[PDB]
């Protein structure tokens, strides 16, 4: 509301926004994986200390 | 086509057009009934001649 029935709307820059979204998502996923690996390595180092 | 999806359109004078349509339809129906009655009366007069 208040758009009557269904209307078509157009996004500004779909393809460029998609490319930047892919870049950001890949960076975030790599960050997650690296954080998990760092936690595991910290646990391994703590075990190796003892 | 080419109207996108469904759009709303507005008629100019719905109520006045409806009133005149009712008038014309009533006149036409009365004409039909009167024509039928005239045919029947012509048949009756032709029979009465014989």
């Amino acid at each position: 509301y208040p758009c009557p029935n269904t209307v078509d709307c157009f996004v500004s820059r779909p393809t460029e926004k998609t490319v930047f979204t892919v870049f950001m998502l890949a960076a975030s996923g790599i960050c997650i994986i690296l954080n998990v690996a760092e936690v595991v390595y910290l646990i391994i180092r703590a075990c190796a200390r003892r």
